[PDB]
């Protein structure tokens, strides 16, 4: 249930995501990187603005996913945030498209626009061989 740069690179380049129309594989392993990766215990919990947020990908819980305990929320994703917990990152994957696909795009992490775009990311992902 843990996924490192390279593995989230091959992963990716595995599932057929990395280089995406215009997330490119740097971009995400970056991302997935700014995010939380590692071990799949990215989670933060915030009521105070009834969010949280959960998911190797820090994805918020206060319109993506859901869970049913706040009947406010508006999961763009209309799927369990456990599901993001799991130990196959298909729902992140999946849900990270299905969230991407969205007039936000890859900008609502805008921390890649302050890591990614910033300098050669492309020195994490080559060396896996990619």
């Amino acid at each position: 249930k843990v996924y490192e740069r390279c593995e989230f690179a091959r992963t990716l380049k595995r599932n057929g995501m990395a280089g995406y129309y215009g997330v490119s594989l740097a971009d995400w392993v970056c991302l997935a990187q700014h995010e939380s990766n590692y071990n799949t215990r990215a989670t933060n919990y915030n009521r105070g603005d009834q969010s949280t947020d959960y998911g190797i990908f820090q994805i918020n819980s206060r319109y993506w996913c859901n869970d049913g305990k706040t009947p406010r929320a508006v999961n763009a994703c209309g799927i369990n945030c456990s599901a993001l917990l799991q130990d196959d990152i298909t729902a992140a994957i999946q849900c990270a498209k299905r969230v991407v696909r969205d007039p936000q795009g890859i900008r609502a992490w805008v921390a890649w626009r302050a890591h990614c775009q910033n300098r050669d990311l492309s020195q994490y992902i080559r060396n896996c061989g990619v």
